[PDB]
RNA sequence: GGGAUGCGUAGGAUAGGUGGGAGCCUGUGAACCCCCGCCUCCGGGUGGGGGGGAGGCGCCGGUGAAAUACCACCCUUCCC
């Protein structure tokens, strides 16, 4: 079959034509996360773009009131004294041009790289194609790139996430633990979809949210409304 | 609503996209063997049945632009 038993008991838990609330779902979600470790709660949109429009791409970052429920592993590529604002910044990994390689023999043990300006040819000509499509490239506005390393980084590991629509017009986030208690999934929920919103492009063909769903990381998924 | 389909090269080999994932599946019958339908890029894939009778798969590693389980939203091409 398809799908184990565990998987099959929670398609009972879950009615596929109802919308949930957002506090529905956050209550619902701990009885769809069977799984033997604590699963990531995800939020899902298909977005009113055409997402082979740059203009219409989506991008950006919100910080989760809660955060992820896990460490997050900040990759920093800098040059020089940034070397040492990045470490003390609580960057897990740091080093230069010198670490492209190190990403290039497939080391990819980072939940985010971020990386000073006077690195980004480098990283750019060899990290490009790696890390481009995905939105990983460090970037001016996903504010992944900038001197102000040490920032970038306090942030990150204060909760931020960044976001950016695949190339067939959904996006995705993880949005924290399905052992979060129910009112602090929702916050995460709300503060995703409340970022997600804030970077809707002008004149984008459409309702915005076309559709919205929280999952689990093995579970099903609920639909919900966007707006509770 | 259901089902099918997703193959440059390297790589176990048929890797659609992205996100999640450190575990997953398994007397609700593992590897492996055979039959049939469908699909096929001619490598195989996939669905069902039968035999078999307790493991297999993922992570890790390797190769790769990307990594396999498992789950989610989607897209391609079809079919009932
Ligand atoms: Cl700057
Ligand atoms: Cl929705
Ligand atoms: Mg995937
Ligand atoms: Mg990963
Ligand atoms: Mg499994
Ligand atoms: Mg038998
Ligand atoms: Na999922």
């Amino acid at each position: 079959p398809k799908h184990g038993k565990r998987y099959r008991a929670l398609l009972e838990k879950v009615d596929p034509n109802k919308i949930y609330t957002i506090d529905e779902a956050a209550h619902l979600v701990k009885e769809l996360a069977t799984a033997k470790f604590d699963e990531t709660v995800e939020v899902h949109a298909k977005l009113g773009i055409d997402p082979r429009r740059s203009d219409q791409n989506v991008r950006g970052t919100v910080s989760l009131p809660h955060g992820l429920g896990k460490q997050v592993r900040v990759l920093a590529i800098a040059k020089g004294e940034k070397i040492k604002e990045a470490e003390e910044a609580g960057a897990d990994y740091v080093g230069g041009e010198e670490i492209i390689q190190k990403i290039l023999d497939g080391w990819m043990d980072f939940d985010a790289v971020v990386a000073t300006p006077d690195v980004m040819g480098a990283v750019g000509s060899k990290l490009g194609r790696i890390l481009g499509p995905r939105g990983l490239l460090p970037n001016p506005k996903a504010g992944t790139v900038g001197f102000n390393i040490g920032e970038i980084i306090r942030e990150i590991k204060a909760g931020r996430i960044e976001f950016r629509n695949d190339k067939t017009g959904a996006i995705h986030a993880p949005v924290g633990k399905a052992s979060f208690p129910p009112e602090k999934l929702a916050d995460n929920i709300r503060a995703f979809i409340r970022a997600l919103e804030a970077h809707k492009p002008e004149g984008a063909k459409g309702t915005f949210l076309r559709s919205v769903y929280v999952t689990t990381a093995m579970g099903p998924s609920v639909r919900i409304n966007p707006h509770s």
